[PDB]
């Protein structure tokens, strides 16, 4: 899937053997973690003007790509609790068709390239593109890289669960 | 436009002279204010199980109806500052394709039938159905009815502006 | 229009080329600002015993004069945000037939002749004579003259909007 | 199973396709969520005098019905973390034969029909009827309906796990 | 118009279709937003030593170019309230011939390339080159890019209003 | 496997049906819980001088024995949330080859034989022998025995998950 604006040009191809090359080494690493714990190969390429636009538009495109790949009847709910050294991060997803993100982190030891702004904009992008409810809740930790990487690992693991096929439409209201 | 779940059954028809009859007298009043200040006739009918499901699903259906009704090129931005006796409420809308709501109110004198829960759920529904950014920011006020009605009046006025036809795609990124 | 008591004798004639001469140089200046931003010539003359009675009775007479000049179907709502150097003042008017004034200012650097008492009594007079809801909300500023003059400039601009002719009775209740 | 007092008359039949009709529309909705996420059809009918007696006695009767339905050797432990928009609620169950409930919620935006009293009394009833340890721990959230519905969804999911057949008596002390 | 010092060399040509290329990608994006919402084509090119000198001198030069472009009699006042996701920013301009800037923002989630220092210096440069009073007041928000971009969008929209032709000298003192 | 120092002499044999007999009745009970929820038979015998050296060295030896027992490719991650009456304890494990323990508990009602010192030293021993990251985070609770026992139950359950065979090396860096 390709999404192109005047700001960014992004390809996300889920289930395809390929490199993740966004021209942002931090995001390449985070997306590698996400794909690995999701349990899917993917090819991702991007060009961009500003890193915010990249992280957001990657979130949106990835979310749309996951939505396109979603079985007609899907599990809907998935969670992960991801430790990474000092970090302990809860990730909870509901593929609800109600875009919402709540990212609650507390970075004590900052690291160049890792920013809460960028994390939040990726997650809101993902929530909007997938049309999902996403909570990221830090339970412990100080290190920026461990916290953010735990969040991406957790997103991958939670979405592994939530995107599996189900026998039914997973809502009491009869529609998702 | 009709939206039907096991919880609610809603029809919203913009531009048709008709009744607003939701079987919730508070919501009927608030929607009447909204339609009046938007400057458009509309017919709205609904059945529901619980009031929260009604307020939310009315927001969603109304938002989708407004989105369907938009000119290809639209003004995108609209604001209103709405006084109502003690209440003074700022409503700011960006038809951004990025669902978001922030409803920041402070009700001192409560009134039966008016609930922040219901206002928030309508606004989030509208933000999700229209695919828009919506801020409701109370500047002054105490009375629940004045605050909530000012918000609905302000939403009508802000959307009156934001849904008008434009000569261009109103985004520097070239797409909405 | 003339209003005469044992305390004051006031003439306000809107749409007439003339001087504003109240025998209070501060009020003459504030009224000049008001008329200029309203976009109307006016003639105003007054005699008075005490400045409070002047500012109040000018408010009342001006409000009655605006009410007499109001089209049968009028726009009802008008706002202004007026910067003046350090001052930034929001003025929001609803010609509601529900007299109410809320003047929320915070003068740090006082100036002879400018008093919150006098401002409040003018505004309450205006609200009572016009039969309107009036909010003045200081958003920024320290200087008494800039804050009060911004309020009068803003009143003029807000009433310019609110006193324009409309195609309809601007109330969902069918009466104003 | 039928439980009858001078206050309430309740039938709960697990595994029968049937209606959930308690004459309380909120509880009907919450029980529908519970049964849906438990993954079991059930028929529930009730009459009652006061809502508290209904919520409590429904908990008791449902708990007894679940206890009667358990395989001799059961999994005992089950958890769910349930997001619902702003709400994020942890539900942790141990079918311990030691009745206990701790419901730790924080409702900011109240909603008519939803009460912490009623939630607590249902959960304590369920803990006493099933003979179980039940924690409901709010991690995030403001909305009453989202919080309470997340708790019922989470209870269904947690009990789905805890009520599954096991190869052994799940206790180091050799008895449950 | 061209402005050259030992620090910077800047060309701003309002009304010419052309590139905005300052050798600062963040400023290019912000000026693109500014020009788009002002509603005028412009060509802007720059070289510079240090980003602060660029942002400031661009503000000065753009301000001078706008001043040169004004009709003899101009509207003087303009406002915008600009939402951008979480951000909600008020921009209020008075082309007063009294240089003044007050930039009141609160960035919670910082982003590389975006700095309050640079925003303030651009706005002070603009106020000084145009000879204007400029308030930027954040009402809501956390994200640096959303806040700063909302300010530039808002400046564009406010100056669109303020730079229009008027029938009169817009001052009670008879000169601007 | 056997580990002998001048302080302790410990045998841990995973997969062998046998006694857990450490000459510390509290540790015997905790290890019984651990083994039961891990789902593996084991024989553990020990002699010791001081209880701290026992708890630590048991942790080390058990960790080494688990490490020796791992398949070449293992699941790596495992979590448990364990209620025990008032206690609710999160246990999160990553068999990371990066020894780390964070035991975050809050015992209100102390009990003879149970000490935070001993729990921490067991967990650090285990993290160091297995070469793993281990978080024990109390979410609720007062009673020492319930809290500590929930931690051991949870460690068993979490390691049941983490020690299973995987089809791949579970790390984006390609080595563990
Ligand atoms: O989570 P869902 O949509 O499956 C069912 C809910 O009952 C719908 N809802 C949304 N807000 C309150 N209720
Ligand atoms: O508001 P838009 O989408 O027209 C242009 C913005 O540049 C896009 N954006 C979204 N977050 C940061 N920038
Ligand atoms: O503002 P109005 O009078 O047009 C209509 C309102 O519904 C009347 N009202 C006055 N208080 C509460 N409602
Ligand atoms: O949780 P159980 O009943 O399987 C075993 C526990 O050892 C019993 N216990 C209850 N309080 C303290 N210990
Ligand atoms: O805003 P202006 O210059 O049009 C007229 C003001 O009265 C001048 N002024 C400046 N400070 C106080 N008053
Ligand atoms: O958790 P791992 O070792 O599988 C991969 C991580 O990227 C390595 N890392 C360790 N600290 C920061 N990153
Ligand atoms: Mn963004
Ligand atoms: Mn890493
Ligand atoms: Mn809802
Ligand atoms: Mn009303
Ligand atoms: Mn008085
Ligand atoms: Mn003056
Ligand atoms: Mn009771
Ligand atoms: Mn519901
Ligand atoms: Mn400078
Ligand atoms: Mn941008
Ligand atoms: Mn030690
Ligand atoms: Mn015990």
């Amino acid at each position: 899937m390709r999404r192109t604006t005047k700001e960014t040009d992004i390809i996300v191809e889920i289930g395809k053997k390929g490199e993740i090359k966004t021209n942002d080494l931090i995001l390449d690493h985070m997306l590698t973690a996400f794909a690995f714990y999701l349990g899917k190969d993917m090819r991702i390429t991007a060009t961009y003007d500003l890193r915010h636009h990249l992280w957001e538009d990657i979130g949106i495109t990835l979310g749309e790509a996951l939505r396109e790949n979603l079985p007609e009847k899907f599990t809907r709910f998935g969670n992960a609790i991801m430790p990474m050294d000092d970090a302990l991060v809860l990730v909870s997803v509901d593929i609800s068709n109600r875009p919402y993100a709540n990212v609650d982190v507390n970075i004590k030891d900052a690291e160049e390239g890792f920013a809460v702004s960028l994390l939040k904009e990726f997650v809101w992008g993902l929530a909007r593109g997938l049309r999902a409810t996403i909570h990221i809740k830090q339970l412990s930790g100080e290190n920026a890289h461990h916290i953010v990487e735990a969040a991406f690992k957790g997103l991958g693991m939670a979405l592994r669960v939530a995107t599996k096929e189900s026998e039914r439409v997973e809502s009491t209201k009869g529609v998702l």
